[PDB]
């Protein structure tokens, strides 16, 4: 028997609890789990805003039901990221701001894959109509009947609960953690030591044997997960991995959050995440019953801790001196190596970018499916640990690009972040991306169709998502798709497809509840 | 109007037709279409097994349905490539020797996809039980009931046309073509020119403007395709584009092949592809309705023609000299671009590798679905050019790297060329799946494509087949009890399903029958 015995879990936020859980399921009672958390050092407290395979690929691989977590975390609906005054210059508002050529400044990142007619996604069909003058519609409007239901704050489900859309979901990261600890003792026998770690054991080779609990306990285990957070207090502080920053392609740093309490009657619930943008960054919304999270995402070098708690207050009108704030500073980059010897690193421990795209929680799962798939014996073939590595580190660094790209196409200037962002370098894939959609090529085109969790993780960013954020930002292809200057017949075959989008859309917004609807039947 | 009006095809063999059908239904007669072949000069004449992408990929979007092509000419149905003698040392022998464990030295490479219990494939339980002495079947006799049918010599489809496995296509590679001209000419206004072009006329930028015909026909044009073969007449010649020889990958560079009659009443017909291991190579077998096409594939360096063509005729007992013989030589590898300026090459005109996996017609539609992708205007954008350029590098070079794998991985060392193969270098990406392999990890698993094309079940067939195997068992089933016993029911299901479709199918022999009227 040459086979894990004890996991030994550092951390008790989102990623120590779904990492318990998820081993649990796994590894099949074949293994002892223990999960080490002080509750005294408090877990990070946001991360509230999700992607679609969350259900999927985690609660549904632990047999658990949509409708059960999410009564227990006040969840509610999520149909895309919203960008507000991205592309205008200003103090930040919740209220678009008008282009030059009369456009609001709004564009919508949602879910779920472009129909295509002769295999060219509709994205194309729309870009050749839009730069040859024959519509004025917006990429978002006309290729996904999404926006018309979320213009409206209608609910991605019926009452009934039938599915009309994709969609994610927004929550209370606390109470998700809760539930996921009660689920993790209860069901699938995790031994919750409620203790501070002090000390961290090695061997010769600098294999971790036991961490010591400041009472004098000592938990002894075969593999170590680091969900210690930002501090890293076993990959980066005992095993001595260096943390590669990555300020470099993105520059906030700092965050000021705090949740406000919403008239759910009077105005309704997006069923959506809000990217407001600011002077110094952007300022999250994410909405639930009764209230929603916000929190200014920000560079310290360009704003001060109390310049963004000022402009943060200002955008909901709060009295900065009668409200709670919690304060984050954060890393952004990757550590070289996730997973050293036998400590794996999970969460904020591991990797971290802004939560423009609501990838953390996400980084989370890939990460535990990948060490559940490469789950080692004692002897810890370096192979199975070389291809986990080079997992994270693509998942990563296809993500991080993503982000840069929101910055270094945004043509605002009005302020020294906003141009602070065009002085960076761009990595070589994003800019082999831009040339491909310049060309007015798809760049990532997805391979299945909406159905399999690694069937997505590869390539996570598809052709509908760079259309979302480019042609959101006014990035265009400088010419049509040239092909399609020779298929009259795939033109008027994509008219159908828009005519689709659009009946869809008109006949949903009507026969839908809204999204307060929805939540209140939820909720009891 | 910057639109290309007029293209011009060089080349009237598989590569030419299938170029001039596609982009006939593609470009919606917005453009004239002309292919330009010399009668005189003769197609390859080889090219007669598939990969079962082709109906999807090629017949389904010019709306032929499979049967209509398939009667025109004389298809089989390929479940598999079965590789025979190539882990014992000897003279070429259709029979299989027999391993050092006393098992026949055969294995299969089945089309059939595999099944997973808790997201983990087949492949990788029987890799368990096998490491461990818990079974003593075969990858391919485990994992697939194709194995069971292929053995029994059962089609893929029963009689009342429901489909059983998954399959590929056995077909005359001169009818395919002539099906083709006639499609392309009579339903999508394609101009067919039989002459001979003796000049290539460019402009000042180097593109091409027209070719001139040996009687003094003048074909202009915007684009150019080059099907003229391995000559390469417009990419290599014209267009100077050199050719990235890859013989340091792969060894083989010549065949000599026939067509050999066969009583299928006797024999019955076997729904796969033979590769027959030789002492300088290899030898195909590809069984249609009244024969099967053969051919010896060899490097020169190791074998003469006349060597070569012995030991092919004494593998079928054929007479050398009442024996009608094709000899090729080939090249190996791929154009440095294949396309340039307003010259797009395709088929040996583009790259090669030998017909180990049955690879060339796959290159030929890859790259037309590529060129209809990125078709270009007038200004012919650079992007656009690369771009193509990009998708044929990495397609040609997955299928080497999977290739090369067949050979590095052979046990014998029995002649010079089965030690020179140890000699070569691995590419990275095969070193790289090797070194995933050997630590039990699945090799590019399959999602439900043309630059990933090669899947997990694929490797396990060469790897497994040729006696590699994991150093140790994947480790996550160490700790996955009830997963092991949702495998145990997915063996079970293999031998029944199996042995259910042995009995209820009609043998290949009886579907062809009725197939063919
Ligand atoms: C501002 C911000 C916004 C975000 N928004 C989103 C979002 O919208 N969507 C999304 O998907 N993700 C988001 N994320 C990321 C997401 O919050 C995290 O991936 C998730 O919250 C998990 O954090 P964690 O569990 O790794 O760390 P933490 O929550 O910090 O957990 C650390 C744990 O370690 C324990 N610990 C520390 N030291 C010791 C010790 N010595 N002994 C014992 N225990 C110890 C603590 O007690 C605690 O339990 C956001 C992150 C930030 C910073
Ligand atoms: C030994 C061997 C075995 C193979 N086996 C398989 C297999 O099993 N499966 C598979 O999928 N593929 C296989 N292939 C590849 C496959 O045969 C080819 O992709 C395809 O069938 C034919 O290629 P082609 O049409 O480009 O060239 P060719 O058949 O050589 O055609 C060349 C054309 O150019 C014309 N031409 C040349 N010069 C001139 C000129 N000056 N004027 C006019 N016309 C001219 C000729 O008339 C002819 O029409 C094999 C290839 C070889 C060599
Ligand atoms: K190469």
């Amino acid at each position: 028997d040459n086979r894990i015995k004890t996991v030994v879990i550092l951390g008790g936020g989102t990623a120590g609890w779904m990492t318990a859980a998820y081993l649990g399921k796994a590894l099949q009672n074949t293994v002892k789990i223990v999960v080490l958390e002080a509750p005294t050092i408090p877990r990070i407290g946001v991360g509230e805003a999700t992607v679609p395979n969350l259900q999927r690929a985690f609660f549904d691989y632990l047999g658990i039901p949509e409708e059960e977590w999410m009564r227990e975390c006040n969840a509610s609906y999520k149909m895309a990221v919203k960008f507000i005054n991205w592309r205008t210059p200003g103090e930040g508002s919740p209220d678009p701001r008008t282009l030059d050529d009369g456009h609001t400044d709004t564009f919508h990142h949602p879910f779920g894959l472009l129909p295509s007619a002769d295999q060219i996604p509709l994205s194309h069909y729309w870009a050749a109509k839009r730069l040859q003058g024959e519509t004025d519609e917006n990429f978002d409007e006309a290729c996904f009947a999404d926006t018309a239901i979320m213009n409206a704050k209608k609910a991605p489900r019926f009452l009934d609960m039938r599915r009309a859309t994709n969609y994610a979901w927004h929550f209370d990261a606390s109470k998700v953690a809760a539930f996921l600890r009660n689920f993790a003792v209860t069901k699938q026998a995790v031994e919750h030591v409620e203790d501070e770690m002090t000390e961290v054991l090695t061997d010769e080779r600098g294999f971790i044997t036991a961490l010591r609990t400041k009472s004098g306990r000592i938990l002894q285990g075969d593999l170590f997960v680091d969900c210690s957070g930002f501090r890293g207090l076993l990959i980066n502080k005992a095993m001595e991995e260096p943390f590669i920053d990555m300020s470099d392609h993105l520059l906030c740093n700092s965050a000021v959050a705090t949740a406000v309490p919403h008239d759910d009657e009077k105005n309704g619930v997006e069923p959506y995440t809000s990217s407001i943008a600011m002077e110094a960054g952007w300022t999250w919304k994410i909405p639930m019953l009764g209230r929603f999270g916000s929190g200014h995402v920000y560079s310290d070098h360009f704003a001060t801790q109390d310049e963004a708690t000022l402009a943060f207050s200002k955008l909901w009108g709060l009295d900065p001196d009668n409200t709670e704030f919690n304060h984050v500073r954060f890393r952004v980059g990757r550590n070289r190596r996730a997973w050293v010897r036998n400590c794996v690193s999970v969460g904020l421990a591991s990797c971290f970018v802004e939560p423009l795209e609501s990838s953390g929680i996400y980084f989370i799962y890939a990460a535990i499916h990948m060490l559940a798939k490469h789950f080692p014996d004692k002897t810890f073939d370096k192979v199975l640990v070389d291809r986990f590595n080079r997992e994270i580190e693509e998942m990563f660094d296809d993500t991080r690009d993503f982000l840069q790209a929101h910055y270094y196409f945004s043509p605002r200037v009005d302020t020294p972040f906003w141009r602070a962002n065009k002085e960076l370098k761009l990595a070589d894939s994003i800019k082999d991306k831009v040339e491909t959609y310049r060309a007015g090529l798809p760049v990532n085109l997805p391979v299945t169709d909406e159905g399999n969790f690694e069937a997505e993780f590869r390539n996570f960013w598809t052709n509908g998502s760079y259309y979302c954020i480019f042609a959101g930002l006014g990035l265009m292809p400088r010419n049509p798709l040239p092909a399609l200057a020779y298929k009259p017949q795939s033109i008027a075959e994509a008219e159908l497809l828009f005519a689709d989008v659009k009946r869809k859309g008109d006949t949903l917004v009507e026969s839908l509840p809204s999204t307060y609807d929805l939540l209140r039947q939820l909720h009891g």
